[PDB]
């Protein structure tokens, strides 16, 4: 299953408006598959631990979450996709914190590619932009099996 803490950072990725009230009671219905990561190939694993994609759908939408390194600490990345590829919706972090989600939000999609330029210089940005775009990437790749 999922716990309430992960729903509440996927339903914030997918722009899910809700209550914490009802967040364990909705998060039922979240679909989760869990993927390893071989050279651009995303195969299907039973759980999250090892995992280098986890994509979660919800009521037509879609969020991905990948570990990510934020200013030297391990840390993971959730993103909210729609689900004709065209935007994203909201990014958060677990485990490190970041001014960045402000800009990682409400952007355009092109080609499976995020349309931002970033400065170049900031670890982070670049970091945040890599990992969106692998996001992305591999969440197109798995799409055939929710909805295509
Ligand atoms: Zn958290």
């Amino acid at each position: 299953k999922i716990d309430e803490h992960t729903i509440g950072h996927v339903f914030h990725a997918m722009g899910v408006v809700h209550s914490k009230k009802d967040r364990k009671s909705l998060g039922k219905n979240i679909k989760v598959f869990y993927f390893s990561e071989e050279d651009g190939h995303f195969q299907t694993i039973p759980s999250k631990e090892n995992a280098k994609l986890i994509v979660y759908f919800y009521d037509n939408v879609y969020a991905g979450e990948a570990p990510i390194s934020i200013s030297g600490k391990e840390a993971f990345i959730f993103v909210g996709i729609t689900p004709d590829f065209k935007k994203i919706i909201n990014s958060n972090l677990h485990g490190a914190k970041s001014d960045l989600i402000g800009t990682f939000k409400d952007l355009n999609i092109k080609n499976s590619k995020l349309e931002i330029t970033v400065d170049e210089n900031n670890s982070d940005a670049k970091t945040f932009l890599e990992s969106v775009n692998y996001i992305i990437d591999g969440v197109e790749k798995i799409s055939p099996m929710l909805t295509n």
